[PDB]
């Protein structure tokens, strides 16, 4: 048994773990290392343009060290700038991948209650970021998946759950709490007190596989879409860092080669094996996290990461290049009076040419995870693009614009400035939230001692419109 | 020392060097057993759309055992019907990579005048097909290269030569004499007698690099074209086998795992260590092949393997699609009357996107030496395919043609119809060619001494255009 059997008072917090693991609680914290904030919008623009009309085409990073989660979630331009706990764009379901009081909150107050109102609602109770919590039982300290729908979408899938998985698979399991693709459902309940109300349940699209084609099969079966893009109007679906998904069709994955062997390897010290906490590039410690397996200098090993990334970047330009011209060019077949019935298969092709891509490029690491997969999805989708666009071609040419230009999108600001984004208007409104309802938040949650001010530490430093420059 | 130290009487005939390697000379001829005929024109019927207005379109079979390799290149309709020995489609060069009597020739009369000439030129000289004297230095058995074309493009691509390699290096440089992509230089010369002659040299486009992008800049700079096609009056550029060059960008290769490693596994027995000589599949020997440097079950190892296969076929088949319909929608534009100057940029996008397409299939096995390059170069074809596309949509339009539809060629029958191949001549012309000339050929080669009766038993029982049955 564990020095803490019974339970630990305050276990959302992850300092109340530190005296009785010392070493991991250190190494854990060290994610704070990991604070580059990478503008993806800005190195990527003809994102901007494939999500245009979607929150993503305002703010989307890089991600970088699990002790920034919280803090980008509130951060980031699409959470917005709510005025109260009924306000504000996204809902509660936002927090669920950010935070262990998300947990202590499910257990508390039940799953529909959680995914029930807007973001804003647990701005003073979500407070602390990944931790010990989100892993880990309180008890024993054994692995454990603390979100429901995630042997809900292993069962789906015709997987084993968490608790019938391997100890190896669940070392890969745990990451895949959130580290996968999903989508909100809208469901309606009922409460104890007789009222109706509607949650927004965080959902893993995997009843029909976890291959993007089924995933894909999946959203058409419902017509699901997550929003109507603003420029070609097509019914779209958002891929949103599938991790785990992707691992799985590679390599390393089929082999049984769990998240945690690469990006928690172990350290032997007598006796006592220890896992290095700290989550982030295993590149920075080859020597544990790929030598213990490959017997091959660190720098070619490197080189030859380097080069998978290079083939990534290829295709990726590639595909979403034409992606937006076909998103671009069906918008000035609109504006030039082309019919919906005209327009359906075009968009049919762009819904699914931009799923097969986004798929492959979400999660960051899965030029390197599922090379392969990643290559041929890539591909598949720019495939789909150009079957768009061929036909655009002649819709464009029924309504005399056969050499119509689709407009240039290589900056942020232009492709912003195509997918209507305005800015500066939300940077400011959501500084004015920051500067008033987030403090607000913080100094509740410090007073109630739901939050340590320690864990604030260098946290808000940096965001995509904002940098106090150091650590 | 060996047994032969002042070389062997004969040879170039393989049986020669039984009485000093019995158990080498009973592996090498057990290639007779791979004697499968994979017609793949009937196999992928978009190749002869492609190939169309070059010999590929009549035949083009997959690869089998060594032990056919010479009758190969006699039953093939690319080499056509001889009447002698100035007359046939094609140049002396085409024997190269088919026999150990080619290093025998070369060696005595000289390389130039080995290239000058018509195929049936060496009819009945080089008989032998696959042999130890490819290979092999007749007075030490060590591992050479025997053609000087290898050297001349390893030196030229900023590699070693054959003689500065390492031994692991030779154990895959021996199957590059063959096993790379290359194309005939025209060259003129003058023999010791005075008289002007016209060569046609084989000669590795390693000029710039051995990727498929430099071969690529390598062609387009001395404005090479190996055929204007057929139906789209495109200058082509043909691929043939770069088995070598994308197996160098594969992990494999450059984990220094050589060809002969996994084609040429050893067998220890006791202080003596024999070199399969059965040159094949792996997987059909994969505790040989596979399991000495990986612990898995053959079966998942397999598994993975068919899973690369499926990949590449998925984007082999859209890629050839898309670059047949460009062919096809080319000529039609031109049947309409499109000029060249207008059809420039589209026929350049054609070039090279089976160029691409092209080097990424030839190589039978690269879905598996090199499945990433494969897969990018697939994808890459693709779009050069498809930007030639959207142009041909505009260039139709303008001559009333917007709603033209390539036909289809799903069926080898129609795509050589297409292709304007007329099957029933070719094969009718060829076999009064083997009919005559080749017994002749066969009878002469005999009579002097040059081929043993035994190296043809069950050599032409099999081609694409008749099977007698058995073994
Ligand atoms: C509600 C729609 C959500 C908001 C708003 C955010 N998330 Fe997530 N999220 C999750 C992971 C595993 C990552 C890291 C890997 C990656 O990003 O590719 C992220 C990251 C973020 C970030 C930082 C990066 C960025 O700027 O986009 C932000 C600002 C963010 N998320 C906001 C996991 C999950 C998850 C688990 C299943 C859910 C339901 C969400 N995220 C939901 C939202
Ligand atoms: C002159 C233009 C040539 C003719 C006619 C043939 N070859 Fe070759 N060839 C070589 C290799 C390494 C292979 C095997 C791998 C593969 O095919 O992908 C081949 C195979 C053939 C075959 C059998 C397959 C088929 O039906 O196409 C035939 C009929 C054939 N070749 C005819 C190597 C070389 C080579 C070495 C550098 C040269 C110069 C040529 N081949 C030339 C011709
Ligand atoms: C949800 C509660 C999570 C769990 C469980 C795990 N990760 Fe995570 N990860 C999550 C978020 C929200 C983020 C983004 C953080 C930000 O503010 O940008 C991340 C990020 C990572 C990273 C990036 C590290 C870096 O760039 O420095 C990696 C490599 C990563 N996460 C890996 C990972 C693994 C292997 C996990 C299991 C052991 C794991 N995460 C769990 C959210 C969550
Ligand atoms: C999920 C993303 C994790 C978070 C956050 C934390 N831990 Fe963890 N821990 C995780 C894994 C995958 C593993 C390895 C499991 C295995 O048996 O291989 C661990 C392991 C530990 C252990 C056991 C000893 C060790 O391997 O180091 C302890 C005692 C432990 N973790 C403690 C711990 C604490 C105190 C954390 C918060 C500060 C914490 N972990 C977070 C995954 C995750
Ligand atoms: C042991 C548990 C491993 C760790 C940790 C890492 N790798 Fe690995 N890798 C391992 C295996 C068993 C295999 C499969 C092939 C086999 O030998 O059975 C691999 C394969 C690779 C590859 C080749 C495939 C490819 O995508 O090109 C590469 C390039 C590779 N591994 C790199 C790599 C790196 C950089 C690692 C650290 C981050 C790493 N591996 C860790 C086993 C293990
Ligand atoms: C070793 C073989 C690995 C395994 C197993 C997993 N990951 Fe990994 N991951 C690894 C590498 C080499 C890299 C690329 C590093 C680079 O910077 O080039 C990654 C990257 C990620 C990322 C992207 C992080 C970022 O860009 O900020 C994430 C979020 C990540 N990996 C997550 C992750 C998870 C959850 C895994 C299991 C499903 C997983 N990785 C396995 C190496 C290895
Ligand atoms: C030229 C003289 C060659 C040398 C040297 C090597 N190969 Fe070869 N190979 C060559 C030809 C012309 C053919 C086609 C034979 C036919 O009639 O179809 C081949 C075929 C192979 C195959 C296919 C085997 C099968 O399908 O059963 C393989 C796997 C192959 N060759 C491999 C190979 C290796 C590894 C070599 C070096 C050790 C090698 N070949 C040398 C011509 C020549
Ligand atoms: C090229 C395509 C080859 C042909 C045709 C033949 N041999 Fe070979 N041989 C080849 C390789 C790559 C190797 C291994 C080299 C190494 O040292 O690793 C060999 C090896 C031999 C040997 C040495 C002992 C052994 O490894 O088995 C002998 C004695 C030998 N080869 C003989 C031989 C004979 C008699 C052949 C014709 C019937 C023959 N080889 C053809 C490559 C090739
Ligand atoms: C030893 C000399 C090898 C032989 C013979 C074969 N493989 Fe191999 N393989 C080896 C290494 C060193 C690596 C690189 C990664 C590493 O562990 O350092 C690999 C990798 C693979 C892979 C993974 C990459 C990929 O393309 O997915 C696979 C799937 C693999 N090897 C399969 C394989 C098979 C089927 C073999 C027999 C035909 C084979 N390998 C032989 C080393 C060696
Ligand atoms: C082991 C890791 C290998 C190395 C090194 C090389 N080859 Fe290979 N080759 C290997 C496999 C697993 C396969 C596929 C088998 C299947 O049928 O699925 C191949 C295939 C080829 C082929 C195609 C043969 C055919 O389709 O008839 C050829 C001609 C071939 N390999 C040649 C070859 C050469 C010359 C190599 C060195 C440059 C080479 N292979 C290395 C496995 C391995
Ligand atoms: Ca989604
Ligand atoms: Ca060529
Ligand atoms: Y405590
Ligand atoms: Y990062
Ligand atoms: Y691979
Ligand atoms: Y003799
Ligand atoms: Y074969």
């Amino acid at each position: 048994k564990t020095a803490h059997s019974q339970g630990i008072e305050g276990k959302a917090m992850s300092e109340e773990w530190a005296r009785y693991y010392p070493r991991q609680f250190d190494s854990w914290k060290k994610t704070k290392e990991s604070d580059n904030i990478t503008d993806m919008l800005k190195e990527k623009p003809a994102l901007v343009v494939a999500w245009a009309g979607y929150p993503f085409s305002k703010d989307y990073n890089a991600p970088r060290g699990h002790y920034y989660a919280l803090q980008d979630n509130i951060n980031t331009l699409r959470t917005g700038a709510p005025v109260d706990g009924k306000t504000g764009p996204l809902p509660s379901a936002c927090w669920t991948c950010k935070s262990p009081d998300v947990p202590r909150i499910i257990e508390q107050d039940g799953e529909l209650e959680y995914f029930t109102g807007k973001w804003a609602k647990y701005g003073d109770e979500i407070v602390n970021t990944i931790g010990c919590y989100n892993c880990h039982d309180d008890k024993s300290a054994e692995l454990k998946s603390k979100v429901p729908y995630l042997d809900r979408g292993l069962s789906a899938a015709g997987f084993k759950t968490f608790a019938e998985s391997t100890h190896q698979e669940k070392r890969s399991l745990v990451c895949a709490q959130c580290h996968v693709e999903y989508y909100f459902k809208k469901t309606e309940w009922k409460d104890d007190k007789g009222v109706d109300k509607t949650a927004m349940v965080v959902t893993l699209p995997w009843s029909k596989g976890i291959s993007t084609e089924q995933m894909e099969a999946y959203y058409d079966e419902i017509n699901f879409a997550d929003w109507t893009h603003g420029i070609s109007k097509t019914p779209m679906l958002k891929a949103q860092h599938p991790d785990w998904e992707l691992y799985k069709t590679g390599i390393h994955g089929q082999k049984g080669v769990s998240c945690a062997d690469c990006h928690m390897p172990y350290t032997q010290e007598g006796a006592v094996k220890y896992s290095d906490h700290k989550v982030g590039n295993p590149l920075d410690n080859m020597d544990k996290s790929c030598m213990n397996c490959h017997r091959e200098s660190e720098q070619k090993l490197k080189d030859i990461v380097k080069q998978k990334f290079e083939r990534k970047e290829f295709l990726q330009d590639i595909a979403f290049d034409n992606i937006g011209k076909a998103h671009l060019e069906t918008g000035k077949a609109m504006e030039l009076g082309a019919t919906d019935a005209e327009l359906k298969e075009i968009r049919t092709h762009i819904r699914h040419a931009q799923w097969r891509a986004d798929m492959a490029i979400a999660g960051h690491g899965s030029f390197f995870h599922a090379p392969e997969e990643v290559l041929r999805l890539l591909a598949s989708g720019n495939e789909e693009a150009q079957k768009a666009r061929i036909k655009l071609v002649k819709v464009l040419a029924k309504y005399g614009a056969i050499d119509y230009v689709a407009p240039d999108f290589e900056t942020k600001e232009k492709a912003q400035k195509l997918a209507k984004v305005d800015m500066e208007a939300f940077i400011a409104e959501k500084l004015k939230f920051k500067q008033t309802l987030e403090q607000e938040w913080k100094k509740q949650a410090i007073a109630k001692g739901r939050l340590n001010p320690e864990s604030l530490k260098g946290v808000d430093e940096k965001s995509s419109y904002y940098d106090k420059t150091k650590k």
